[PDB]
């Protein structure tokens, strides 16, 4: 039943999907709306698969991974509705890439790949929330920081999901989390009239990034 359990809530995920995709439907954005089909479709056959194999570890983490990936969708819409296709893109490459980890993963048998791939995500998730609010806020500086951290961590989980190598999608995670709560401190920088230490944020945050991005192209 714990199984069937971590089903119930993968549907209703899947419920959250469908209703994410009516809403796409109705704000005339057919891209996210064809995205949200994938990703149902995804988290219906890998709800199945899953099943039939009796992995719940599995079943959990595709279901998270599906929760994290609308999430972004719903990040995607009011992206959209912000005027920021910069975003919408970042968001709906973020979202294929965790279905592509989704469907490779559950062919592959691997619930480990789909568990980072998902932490990754939710990072780079409240990333990209941390981005719009960036934007809003007037600060071009925090709105590309963010912005090439999104993209390290949608290359990384891309790039760990064409090798299958979940290690390096935790690495990447990890250092994203860190990425992140220097970005928290970039945030704190700049909330006290402090160009200097705003600056050192910003500059370990891209120190960090970049370190992100070579590590993960060689391994």
């Amino acid at each position: 039943p714990e199984l069937e359990e971590w089903i119930r809530r993968a549907k209703e995920v899947a419920k959250e999907v469908e209703k994410v995709a009516q809403r796409a439907e109705e704000e005339g954005n057919p891209d996210l709306r064809d995205s949200a089909k994938e990703l149902r479709r995804a988290v219906e056959e890998a709800i199945e698969e899953a099943k039939k194999q009796g992995n719940p570890e599995l079943v959990e983490w595709v279901a998270r991974a599906a929760k994290v990936a609308a999430e972004v969708i719903k990040v995607a819409i009011q992206a959209e509705k912000e005027g920021n296709r910069d975003l919408f893109r970042a968001a709906l490459e973020l979202v294929r890439a965790v279905i592509e980890a989704i469907e490779e993963a559950v062919k592959q048998g691997n619930p480990e790949l789909v568990e980072w791939v998902a932490r990754a995500a939710k990072v780079a998730a409240e990333v990209i929330k941390v981005a719009i609010q960036a934007e809003k806020e007037g600060n071009r500086d925090l709105f590309r920081a963010a912005l090439e951290l999104v993209r390290a961590v949608i290359e990384a989980i891309e790039e760990a999901v064409k090798q299958g190598n979940p290690e390096l999608v935790e690495r990447v995670a990890r250092l994203a989390k860190k990425a992140a709560e220097l970005i928290k401190r970039a945030i704190r920088a700049e909330k006290e009239g402090n160009r200097d230490e705003r600056r050192e944020a910003l500059e370990r945050v891209r120190e960090v990034i970049e370190r992100i991005e070579e590590l993960v192209r060689q391994g």
